[PDB]
């Protein structure tokens, strides 16, 4: 465990991530994808051998020794706004397993389902709130990427309003 577990967030790219393992925003097929699972397969190519698992789960295969986690958030272009919220509180739920299995100190993260799966919709409170559930009872220190500048102030903000 960490020894003050803490929550942070970062705007870069998380194939430069600091952290003891990286959860990908993976597609259920396990292919090269794009966004943040493209990079992920530029980075980690290995990490790809059978990642294939369904949505709302997750499945982590190393690279070397380097834990990638690969977490299958719903396409909310498919799925209705209940089905959707159900499977990305559960994907995260497995993020949370995986990270506690795997014993690291530190964990870097996307928020899944913000992207191209959003279905043109803005998730990030829905997103981070399912991430907060599933990690608050883990001791990994957290790290949360992203892209955009006024996303970094708005996970910054939510993450200060505890603490
Ligand atoms: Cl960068
Ligand atoms: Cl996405
Ligand atoms: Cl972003």
């Amino acid at each position: 465990g960490a020894m003050a577990p803490s929550y942070r967030v970062k705007r870069m790219d998380i194939a430069k991530n600091d952290e003891e393992c990286v959860v990908n925003a993976a597609n259920p097929r396990g292919l090269p994808g794009d966004g943040v699972c493209k990079a992920v397969y530029k980075k980690w190519p290995e990490s790809f051998k059978n990642s294939a698992t369904p949505v709302g789960t997750a499945k982590t295969v190393m690279c070397g020794t380097y834990p990638v986690i690969h977490a299958v958030g719903p396409n909310f272009s498919n799925y209705t706004e209940s089905e959707g919220d159900r499977e990305l509180a559960a994907a995260y739920r497995e993020v949370a397993k995986e990270v506690t299995r795997l014993g690291v100190n530190s964990v870097a993260i996307p928020l899944l389902s913000t992207g191209v799966y959003s279905g043109g919709k803005d998730r990030l409170t829905q997103s981070l709130n399912h991430l907060f559930t599933a990690m608050d009872s883990t001791d990994a220190d957290v790290v949360i990427y992203c892209r955009d500048k006024e996303w970094e102030k708005k996970i910054s903000e939510a993450i200060q309003m505890r603490t």
